[PDB]
C-alpha cells in the first residue's frame, strides 16, 4: 500500500532524457551495481536492448527499492550538482509522482 516505496526510482525514470543529459548520469548505475553487486554494465547493457540505458537504470533502483534509488541520486549529482540537482529533487518526484 501507498505505493510501497517507489518515490525517487519513478522521479528519475519519468525526467529521464532531463537527468541523463545533465552530465554523466553513468555513475547511477556504477553505485547501483555497487551496492546490488550484479546490476553491472552487462546487466544494464542487456535489458537495455529494450528501452534503452535510462530505462534501464530505473529497472536497477527499482528492484533495490532503496539503496540503488538513494546511492544513483546521490553519485550522479556528485557530478552533476548536489546543491541544484538535489535540493530541487524534492519537488521534482512530488510533482512527477502525478499521485
Amino acid at each position: 500500500g501507498a505505493m510501497e516505496s517507489h518515490p525517487h526510482i519513478q522521479l528519475l525514470k519519468s525526467n529521464r532524457e532531463l537527468l541523463v543529459t545533465h552530465i554523466r548520469n553513468t555513475q547511477c548505475l556504477v553505485d547501483n551495481l555497487l551496492k546490488n553487486d550484479y546490476f553491472s554494465a552487462e546487466d544494464a547493457e542487456i535489458v537495455c536492448a529494450c528501452p534503452t540505458q535510462p530505462d534501464k537504470v530505473r529497472k536497477i533502483l527499482d528492484l533495490v527499492q532503496s539503496k540503488g534509488e538513494e546511492v544513483s541520486e546521490f553519485f550522479l549529482y556528485l557530478l552533476q550538482q548536489l546543491a541544484d540537482a538535489y535540493v530541487d529533487l524534492r519537488p521534482w518526484l512530488l510533482e512527477i509522482g502525478f499521485s
